[PDB]
């Protein structure tokens, strides 16, 4: 399958004659039929194999086509097919005029015909347009064609479908030959896949984007290698989840039972000197000429 494309560039009909021979009345409103066909050896009548189509009046008499016609180098004539390519081709191209604003095959009489073109051509799928050039009695035409694979296919008889997206169903781009290619940050077969930050941890930390690592029950930090302690743990650390590990100076299953009320509290005043107690906390022993709880009483 694809698409046979034809631009038409340039027509010059300097006398603004019919084929008949006779004016064109005031001029030749030039509009273009064409026939595209498998190949044969000899022009013969018969149907359009890839199909007909036709352009609005282009110009009169003679005139470059403009860039915004169909026809023009940015809307190019298109014939779409479905089958095999079979790189031979017949094509012809009628230019004619129109007397009024009917362009249907109907309105026209048939002496409105100005020239009739034939071209027997050999091409490959391919983006390069093929310029050519025809020229009749007293006319000339200037064209070029190419056949493509419509949009997103790809591969010599235009078979392989890609486009690209960016969703919850595939990141990527296509590749020339229309083979996926991943953003970055993903992986897998259709780019579905992420790709975790470097040194998530493989047990304990999974992504659903790429570049983060959320962690597993248990564990915390960027890379989810550190353990949780448990939930009420005061003074305390873990090597796995849950523990409670007392810090140098504390005990009890929570780390909360300060094993050194003196020195994590500094009570004392006045330069005392602070002891341990179960019953009251701790006690302070005053220098010389201080009192009080904290000997912070001058005697
Ligand atoms: C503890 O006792 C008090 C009375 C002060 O003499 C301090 O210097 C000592 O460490």
């Amino acid at each position: 399958s694809g698409v046979f494309q034809l631009q038409l560039q340039e027509f010059i009909n300097e006398r603004g004659v019919l084929a008949s021979g006779r004016p064109c009345e005031p001029g030749c409103r030039t509009f273009f039929r064409v026939c595209l066909k498998h190949f044969q050896a000899v022009v013969s009548p018969g149907p359009c194999t890839f199909g007909t189509v036709s352009t609005p009046v282009l110009g009169t008499n003679s005139f470059a086509v403009r860039d915004d016609s169909s026809g023009g180098g940015r809307n190019p004539l298109q014939l779409p097919f479905n089958f095999t390519w079979p790189g031979t081709f017949s094509l012809i191209i009628e230019a004619w005029h129109a007397p009024g604003d009917d362009l249907r095959p109907e309105a026209l009489p048939p002496d409105a015909l100005i020239s009739k073109i034939a071209i027997q051509g050999s091409l490959a799928v391919g983006q390069n347009w093929l310029l050519d050039e025809q020229t009749s009695t007293l006319t000339r035409l200037r064209y070029s064609y190419r056949v493509i694979c419509s949009d997103n296919y790809y591969g010599d008889n235009c078979s392989r479908l890609c486009k690209k997206r960016n969703d919850h169903f595939g990141h990527y781009v296509c590749q020339p030959d229309g083979n996926l290619s991943c953003l970055p940050g993903w992986t897998g077969e259709y780019c579905q896949q992420p790709i975790c930050l470097s040194g998530c941890h493989e047990q304990n930390g999974y992504c659903s984007k790429p570049a983060e690592c959320l962690c597993r029950p248990g564990w915390q930090g960027r890379l989810c290698n550190e353990c949780i302690p448990h939930n009420g743990c005061r003074h305390g650390t873990c090597s796995t989840p849950w523990q409670c590990t007392c810090d140098e100076g504390w005990g009890g299953l929570f780390c909360d039972q300060d094993l050194n009320y003196c020195t994590h509290h500094s009570p004392c005043k006045n330069g005392a000197t602070c002891s341990n107690s179960g019953q009251r906390s701790y006690t302070c022993t005053c220098r010389p000429g201080y009192t009080g709880v904290d000997c912070e009483l001058e005697l």
